[PDB]
Order: structure tokens, then C-alpha cells, then sequence
């Protein structure tokens, strides 16, 4: 298995955990942050700014998923995410050692 | 070293903080973030709405701990945490490479 | 490339978020969580409390880098976020295994 961290624009959540949903994806959690530099009439990080605020709220979106399913997750996010914009976001993806469901104590092969 | 990555319902929480204090556990960082699918009544993820929401507010918790230990915490966390019920959540163990006290400058072997 | 996860207190931010636009860092996501255990004038995680909170808000900074400048970044973060003090956090740093920009569909060399 693998975990999938896109930190996508806010509004694109919705098409997004739709369009996993289609997919046979089950399970999301989101996290609302706060993203800093690569922004529209911007080409500087902290800035100082003294009145203006830095960042712009972004939307981290977190799943484990099986190997084989990673590419169509991927492949899903960037389509319906992606904007051509300044700002669109990344995808990383990183290796799970184990996950246990709490309500059995029962593992998954994490090999999958 | 490893990390541990649990989703638990916000009010096992505290059962949970204390039950890790009591093996030796000390520093655990609580994040509030939206749970998306696998809710009673339920049987749909997105689910469109309109008015209402289809988010579960969850709790996720992070804590690096030594390989030795990573079943304690996995087994002490299920013990705490766990309802049989739909929600509980899960549990996911990453590697971590390094692992560096800022007040120090000093590191740990990530190995342990 | 490697994941850099720093939780440090609340007020060294700016001078953290500043000291990396230096290094040529670009991009960064924060993330404000609940930290628990290690403060001052307490030796006690959990404690109980009733009407006191457990809890010390803290900030959560990630930044995926490459290899080569991986402790350029950890150095100028301890240097930026220590006080010497008790309550400083720590670094941890992982290892990414795809990082893919969603606006490109493209992906960059997650061995860099």
C-alpha cells in the first residue's frame, strides 16, 4: 500500500472526492491548511507584508490505497484538480509499513 | 524509530492520551481533521447533499516512537480507542529517516 | 527527495518561513495542532485537569526537498525555531516516493 498527500485548491475537493468515489476509493480525511508561496500576482514567499497576510488556505486530502490502484488515483486527481493555474498543488506519495483497522485489531497486508 | 498515524473519534481521545502517558509515551500532536466515508446510516461517500454535510469530524494523532514500542502504542491505541462500532478509524506506522530535537541540534538514532 | 516535518512553536514561523525563502525555498504548508507533553512548569502529560486545557498549540510546517539540501534546511530550522528552552519540538524527515505536479500531470525525480 501506499498514502497519497494532495494538497489541492480548496474548491476542487468536491470533484475531487467524487470522482475517487467512482473510482472504489472509501475513506478520506481532509485537513484544512494554510500554503505558502507560488501564487497569482506573487513571486515571493514571506514577503513581510506588516498589514497583508502571506498565505492562501489550501486543502490537504490524505488516503492509503493498494499499489496497483495508485495510478488511477493519481491520474484521477490531477484531472479533476488541476486548473493550468499558479497554484494547482502536489501530490506525494509514500510508503505505509503497516495499517491496522482499530474496531478488530485486524491488519491489512501492507504489501498490497 | 517509527511513526504512528491514528484516526480515532474525537472523544476516545482522552482515553487515549492518558493510556499512552502510562507506558511511557511522552509529546503527541493532535490535528482536527474532516473524516470522509464510513458513517452509520450511511453507505455513501460524497453523497452530494446540498445542505447537508458529508463530513465526520475526526481527530488524528502523530507520534514518532522506538521500533520496540511501536506494538504497545499499536495495541494499547485499538484497546482505547475502540467502540466495534462503524468510524473507528485506523492505525498507519511509517518509517521515519531522521529525527532531530531543535533544541539541541542533537538527533536520535532513527534506527532504535 | 525527503519530507520535512516540523513542529515548532507558533511565534519562530516568520523567522523559520524568512531563513528558508533564503535557502531557495519555495512552497510550504502549515499546519496549527494541539501539542501535549514537554512544558514548562509541567512534568505531566494527560494531568487530567477538569477546567485546565493539556494542550500547547503549536505549528506544523512540511516542505518535501531534495537530498542535497536536506541539511541546509534542518540546520537553518534549528538555527530559525530554537530557544533553548523547554517546548521546542522536533524534526523529522521521511522519505517521498512520488511527488507529482498537479497542474503538469508531471513528475519529478523523486531520487534527487
Amino acid at each position: 500500500m501506499k498514502k497519497i498527500d494532495a494538497i489541492i485548491k480548496p474548491f476542487k475537493l468536491d470533484d475531487v472526492r467524487e470522482a475517487l468515489a467512482e473510482v472504489g476509493i472509501t475513506g478520506m480525511t481532509v485537513t484544512e491548511v494554510k500554503g505558502f508561496g507560488r501564487q497569482k500576482g506573487h513571486t515571493e514567499l514571506y514577503r513581510g507584508a506588516e498589514y497583508m497576510v502571506d498565505f492562501l488556505p489550501k486543502v490537504k486530502i490524505e488516503i492509503v490505497v493498494p499499489d496497483d490502484i495508485v495510478d488511477t488515483c493519481v491520474d484521477t486527481i490531477i484531472r479533476t484538480a488541476q486548473t493550468g493555474k499558479i497554484g494547482d498543488g502536489k501530490i506525494f506519495v509514500f510508503d505505509v509499513a503497516r495499517v491496522i483497522r482499530i474496531r478488530t485489531g485486524e491488519e491489512d497486508d501492507a504489501a498490497i
